[PDB]
RNA sequence: AGGCGAAGCGACGCUCCU
RNA sequence: GGCGAAGCGACGCUCC
């Protein structure tokens, strides 16, 4: 099935980042612009927006510039480019059609040059990308842009001479990038110290002042009374965000070894407490999540968030909202359904502090499904075990043993693609913020997934 | 004079509760009121509410019911009948004193003590039986022959005299009451330790008790509740209402952060140490060189994990937010923290226990604070534990001579100093109490004068 | 000459249509 | 009869 072939082979990069895959990307993409130009369409909606991924969506929109679908679906091609180009994917476009040569398409050059001339200044300079061999410049020097005003044609000016423009092209240039800032260009242009913080405190909202409170504590700002008003009514829509439940543990554990006022760390834990995460799986769902030591694994430098404690979180918050059973296992199933009257919060502490050790996967399964009979429809596994010859087969004779009942097992090392449900077992195959909707999009199977993908992911 | 060591003796037992101070007490009380009782009533007014105290109460309206102002100030040893019979077992009290210094008991003594014994409430008289102590209920029951004018009071009467041998009506009358109108103890006795018995006794859990019960509380996962959380915040928000002492605040939140409680609890646990200012008529420039020695960290009560350093800095510490001046924590350092005001009280408390702890060096911190650097402020307290040293304050006294009006307000925990005079201008409480601040504020005016102080301030009923 | 399409190195020129 | 006092539910005694 090319189909599922095609998607598998695109959606990884999400946890991912001639040649084998590179060879079967050029052939499947131009077969599948010639038949099914929608279903490449969606697919790159669907990788753009939702998985998340920058190079291969506008990739799979410069292969569909490359075929009849070009003439014939010319609104589709308009459709994918807006989905995917979310600016410097422009340059992504033009990087992918010199890296692996084809020529420069006129209608292309039309295309890449109404996104230069309309892309608003401000992108275009923070994502200038100076030092690339593929940059604005390039990009400038292989299509020539019509300049359709004399500030336009200034920054192009710009990029084309450097420092060596002309004074007016300079100026324009440091005016630009020195108004409408943001609290990053108000703190670099007036330097760290108290006052610029309380200047930047009404413009740090979301992920940033979640990032920005360790900062904001250690200058002092979080003992100021006005400073824990203005925190107190933004953390009070603090749950309309878009921030995933680790950044929040991730905020939560700095404070708790910098040693933050108990008002933020309260708010940071009712904030924990309601970071729902979409999903339309419905029913009585079985979380047998890896809460072990060795699962646990730094999820970058600067985050002292750690690995299992981000997976604990997603399936914490999954079997509050969906009710079920979070049996946490290491080396022991431990049953916390018992323990849901708890809040989020102290419900991830106690699982950080008594769930670590080793990995036994196949031990937690006859425990909380086989030997027990769990009654449910769905085992959501998020672990990083390495492939097995044998992988889950009590899972499967469960499965066997009633109707309806699906596995998604979730293995955040990549140790696995996006591989539709094969004996009723879909896989992930890696670790990204929006695993949830991989789960739910591979929930379908590999007959089914053109139709659901057609009717879900179709970019306007 | 006179009147100065009857005040100092009677206020210490805050911190130190025949005999050769008992036969200076007698002596000493016999004469003052025989001469001036109504130093006696005015002393004897706030000596059991201030400087509370259980012995010295009622032991001087003994003594005044045994001069001749019996006769003319009787109104006057009422006034310190009634202060010193603050709770409702204290008329034992007065029949174990009269029986241990062996006076006879005379008429009008048996006509207070009937007072205090028939007109008592029953819960106080019933949880105050005390049939275990020599000097009980019974023997006073035996002792005054009191007058029962209705018939419930006989049976109690009855109930108390003859144990489980007393008449049946009388011993279900001790049954009901005992189980009517019950505190949170009685409570839980009579309906058990369930998780609903203890919701129900978050309602009559007001103030100290809550405080104290609150990991209790936490034992069965009542923290965990959303109405449960909001009453115990609304409880909470009122910590500083009622006089709980900072001690209190402090011992329930280190358990609170040991045994992991929610953090809306723990929150206002941290800035309820903001304590409720202790009441202070000490106003102007202050300085505060509080202990924070190991070795004046031992605990206030053997169940507080809380050491009293503990209880003795945010004392100071709310007395230095509160009066401004310079807060100097010294054990072997003397760190300044009114340049690090901007932190919570919490906060600066628990950067006490961080920077604080070791040992005791007082000279080098008042070198340092006040006369180095020539303190302009006059009031310099020091809350210690520092033992007896051949000249303890002779810098300081220095201090005081170099100005007008410059005055030293020395309190040593450990009990070995009198409430007195200050000599060479250095009051000393010489005692840890809860109320040390009202001890060092009586301290200021001093011992050899004081009767014009007492006289004016504290009004006999 | 204008629009369209495409080839290559600022949009000129070129093919088709007008 | 009321008060005071002494001794042990209060009588009795002093004074009124």
């Amino acid at each position: 099935s090319p189909h599922g072939e095609l998607f598998t082979l695109v959606a990884s990069s999400l946890f991912l980042g001639g040649g084998e895959r590179v060879e079967r990307f050029i052939n499947l993409a131009t077969t599948l612009s010639k038949e099914d130009p929608e279903y490449v369409a969606s697919l790159a909606n669907y990788a753009r927006n939702e998985l998340g991924l920058r190079s291969n969506p506008a990739a799979l929109v410069a292969h569909l510039f490359y075929s009849n679908a070009l003439e014939e679906r010319r609104d589709l091609i308009l459709a994918t480019t807006k989905k995917v180009w979310q600016g410097d994917d422009h340059l992504e476009t033009l990087a992918y059609v010199k890296a692996v040569g084809w020529k420069l398409r006129s209608a292309l050059k039309k295309a890449i040059a109404e996104r230069l001339n309309d892309i608003p200044p401000s992108l275009l300079l923070k994502y200038k990308r100076a030092r690339r061999v593929v940059s604005q410049r390039l990009a400038i020097r292989l299509t020539h842009p019509r300049p359709r005003d004399e500030e336009r044609s200034l920054l192009f000016q710009y990029i084309v001479k450097g420092s060596r423009a002309s004074e007016e092209a300079k100026k324009l240039a440091e005016e630009v990038m020195e108004e409408r800032p943001t609290w990053e260009r108000i703190i670099s242009s007036k330097g760290s110290t108290p006052e610029t913080w309380l200047e930047a405190l009404p413009h740090l909202n979301g992920l940033s002042l979640v990032r920005n409170l360790n900062n904001l504590f250690k200058h002092g700002l979080l003992e100021n009374l006005e400073v824990k008003k203005t925190i107190e009514d933004k953390f009070s829509r603090s749950g309309s965000w878009k921030i995933f439940p680790f950044q929040y543990y991730s905020a939560l554990k700095m404070g708790e070894k910098e040693g933050w006022p108990y008002w933020i760390m309260a708010l940071l834990e009712e904030a924990l407490e309601s970071s729902a995460p979409e999903t339309r799986l419905e029913g009585e769902t079985l979380f047998l999540v890896d809460v072990s030591g060795s699962m646990y694994y730094p999820v970058s430098r600067n985050s002292n968030l750690h690995m299992a404690e981000a997976a604990s979180v997603l399936a914490t918050v999954l079997v509050k909202r969906l009710g079920g059973e979070l049996w946490t296992f290491a080396d022991e199933a431990q049953d916390y359904t018992g323990h849901t009257h708890l809040s989020t919060y102290s419900l991830v502490r106690k699982i950080v502090r008594e769930g670590r050790g080793g990995t036994y996967l196949e031990r937690a399964i006859r425990k909380a499904i086989l030997d027990r009979s769990w009654t449910g429809r769905r085992v959501v596994i998020i672990t990083d075990e390495q492939t097995h010859d044998m992988p889950w087969e009590a899972l499967k004779d469960w499965l066997r043993s009633g109707e309806n009942r699906v596995a998604h097992i979730i293995n955040v090392a990549g140790y696995l693609p996006t591989a539709f449900p094969e004996d009723r077992i879909a896989k992930v195959g890696g670790w990204s913020d929006k695993i949830i909707t991989l789960i739910e999009s591979l929930e379908v199977g590999e007959e089914g997934i053109r139709n659901f993908l057609v009717s879900n992911y179709l970019p306007p």
